[PDB]
């Protein structure tokens, strides 16, 4: 493991910092030129970049200090610490808010005002980023630079009060709070997806509108289409249901959820197995010992390697990337 540790990460928290790096500054650059931060999911995808870029700008201390003694001491130990969980605790509060302004607007029609859209964004960050500070402040105390067997590390140092208090409130804030978030947002938004979807006809191409319906055949105006019966044919050229294909949304912001939710979704595949085995390896209820030791480094490397997976999710599910490449020809 120790080995490993030496040989593993130190070039793949490299190449991790490389494209994290480029692709995080290239989000900044796209949302203050292109976007110009007009919207008010703009001033949260920018703080969520923000978010990634304090945390990998902690690998190149990391990635040295993986093959060889702690030489940057106690000072840049409790700073670096600091960083990272205002990077990591940061994020995931970026991404609920992200989960909830979609939801706002989507399945309860809320909308910011254009002279309050920036007022709003920069104080509601503000009070994310004191949040994420206090979530940090634990961890810059008991996080010092130590000899142990004659190595200097920068590691944890809690005891058993604050250490238990650590790891059930990283699991309150970091997989029960976005996941509890997830189910009723996600849903919500599925829901009225589903009443309001649109559904184009193969043959002649009849677009059903759910808003005006079809009161010719007996389908009042606002009914669904899994909800019409499996009799019902075209109003044109009177085709079975089996051959209508769904339509994708006109609106970006119908479109975006999809980019958001791939973000919540990626969080949870990188990000879960970790808080889980500190959970398991805290509270040992039925715990062997050294197997969840070794399980919670190769786990933090996971975590760590998630920075750089943001610009990567609206390059290829986003369609801000393909609309700015085709506006960098022609
Ligand atoms: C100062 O603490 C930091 C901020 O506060 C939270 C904890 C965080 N811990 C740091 C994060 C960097 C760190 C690391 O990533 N490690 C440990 C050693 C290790 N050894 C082998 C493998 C292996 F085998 F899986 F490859 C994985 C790993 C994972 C280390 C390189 C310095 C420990
Ligand atoms: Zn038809």
């Amino acid at each position: 493991v120790k080995q490993i540790g030496a040989q593993l990460l130190p070039p793949l928290y490299s190449l991790v910092f490389i494209f994290g790096f480029v692709g995080n500054m290239l989000v900044v650059l796209i949302l203050i030129n292109y976007k110009k931060l007009k919207c008010l999911t703009d001033i949260y995808l920018l703080n969520l970049a923000i978010s990634d870029l304090l945390f990998l700008i902690t690998l190149p201390l990391w990635a040295h200090s993986a093959a060889n003694e702690w030489v940057f001491g106690n000072a840049m130990c409790k700073l670096f610490t600091g960083l990272y969980h205002i990077g990591y605790f940061g994020g995931i509060f970026f991404i609920i808010l992200l989960t909830i302004d979609r939801y706002l607007a989507i399945v309860h029609a809320v909308f910011a005002l254009k002279a309050r859209t920036v007022t709003f964004g920069v104080v509601t960050s503000v009070i994310t980023w004191l949040v994420a500070v206090f979530a940090s402040v634990p961890n810059i105390i008991f996080t010092k630079c130590q000899k142990e067997d004659s190595v200097y590390v920068c590691g944890p140092y809690f005891p058993r009060g604050w250490n238990n208090f650590h790891t059930i409130m990283r699991n309150i804030l970091g997989l029960v709070l976005p996941l509890l978030i997830m189910v009723i947002c996600y849903s919500g938004i599925l829901k009225t997806l589903l009443r309001m979807k649109k559904y184009t006809c193969t043959v002649c191409g009849y677009i059903y509108n759910p808003e005006d319906g079809d009161p010719d055949n007996g389908v009042n105006p606002g009914t669904d289409f899994k909800d019409i019966p499996d009799d019902w044919v075209c109003p044109l050229c009177g085709v079975g249901k089996d051959q209508f294909e769904e339509v994708e949304e006109e609106k970006k912001r119908h479109r975006d959820v999809r980019v958001i939710f791939t973000i919540m979704i990626v969080y949870f595949l990188f990000w879960t197995p970790y808080n889980i085995v500190i959970l398991l390896n805290t509270f040992q209820e039925f715990f062997s010992t050294s197997q969840l030791d070794q399980a919670t480094q190769v786990t933090e490397t996971l975590g760590m390697t998630h920075c750089c997976i943001n610009p990567i999710i609206y390059a290829f599910v986003g369609e801000e990337f393909r609309s700015l490449f085709h506006i960098a020809l022609g």
